[PDB]
């Protein structure tokens, strides 16, 4: 589609379907949170860190994904190299997790919620770790399924990290505060 | 190149950008803290935070993708940003009303009637503003000589999380308190 020649109505028609699919899939997060209503009610400040946790996961995943998409498209990597990449990214994700978690724990202490220092600290490490792997592996999976990663990698990694991020954080919270 | 670098080298190359983003993203926790009153009154408010901020990010990044492409192929010039701004005003409102209709349905299903106008109004505003942010950012970056490929997407997502939260919680406080 040519942007400069497309009217508002035309742009809406070309954009809406992808957004509808994403928000329908995104509604899952609201159901997840409802299933943890007990823990959310128990500790008020638990909800304060959801956007930065899910957002950091998304940032990490889309960073590693972009690196992989480029590496494959430039033939620096091949589809057969996914295992060696996986093993290497386990280390990178762990190192990134520890670094970012160290900072966020500082914020939690600043905000004055010492009860949440362990749950937030552990959760972000796990979230960065898994989001980094999802980001590194998705371009391989997409390519093998016939669709190039460049077109749809961003919203997929963002949605998956949101779902998996909520599940990790709230589960860690339920085990440590109950 | 990727096949070259080891784990520490990759960590070295990635950490600075992620640190800047999280230091920026930390503001969201401070924003939510400032609305603790209404959050405590209606706990269900927290249920729709990720889907609201996430839809804003999706909208913004979809918009940014189109603009980056048009600038690369010279379908648009740098000075066209005002005309793009005015047109995207309409597109965002149309996408906002469409997506809002769906999410209100989810709220109606979940059984939180108090949040029907809160979530409905917020999503329209969130989509509307996130769309403009996504459309304008490539103009700003190219003006500063920055390549969007590894910068545009995390920036839109973080800006939308902050602005989206400010909209949602302000509407919540207004309608519930
Ligand atoms: C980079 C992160 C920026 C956050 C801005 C807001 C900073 C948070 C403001 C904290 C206000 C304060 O004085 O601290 C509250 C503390 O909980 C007393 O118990
Ligand atoms: C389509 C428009 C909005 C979705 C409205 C329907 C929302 C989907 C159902 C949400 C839900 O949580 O489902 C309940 C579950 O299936 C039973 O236990
Ligand atoms: C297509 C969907 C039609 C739903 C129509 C159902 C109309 C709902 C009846 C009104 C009602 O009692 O709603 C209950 C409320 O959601 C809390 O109990
Ligand atoms: C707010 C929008 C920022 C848009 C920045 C685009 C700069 C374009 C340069 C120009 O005005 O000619
Ligand atoms: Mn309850
Ligand atoms: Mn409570
Ligand atoms: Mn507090
Ligand atoms: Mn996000």
């Amino acid at each position: 589609l040519v942007y400069s020649e497309a009217g508002p109505v035309a742009l809406w028609l070309a954009r809406v379907r992808w957004l509808v699919i994403l928000i329908l899939t995104g509604m899952v997060t609201s159901s997840i949170l409802q299933g943890f209503e007990s823990v959310l009610e128990a500790v008020t400040a638990l909800a304060f860190y959801v956007p930065v946790l899910l957002g950091t996961g998304g940032n990490t995943g889309n960073q590693s994904a972009t690196l992989i998409i480029r590496a494959l498209a430039t033939r620096d990597l091949d589809l057969r190299d996914w295992r060696r990449v996986f093993l290497k990214e386990m280390g990178v994700g762990l190192l990134l997790g520890l670094t970012l978690s160290f900072l966020l724990v500082g914020k939690v202490y600043w905000d004055g919620h010492p009860l949440l220092l362990p749950v937030v600290g552990v959760s972000l490490v796990l979230i960065v770790f898994f989001a980094n792997l999802v980001g590194a592996m998705l371009p391989f999976l997409l390519r093998r399924l016939g669709v190039d990663p460049a077109l749809v990698s961003n919203p997929l990694v963002a949605t998956l990290s949101d779902v998996t991020g909520l599940l990790i954080y709230l589960s860690v919270a339920r085990l440590l505060l109950e």
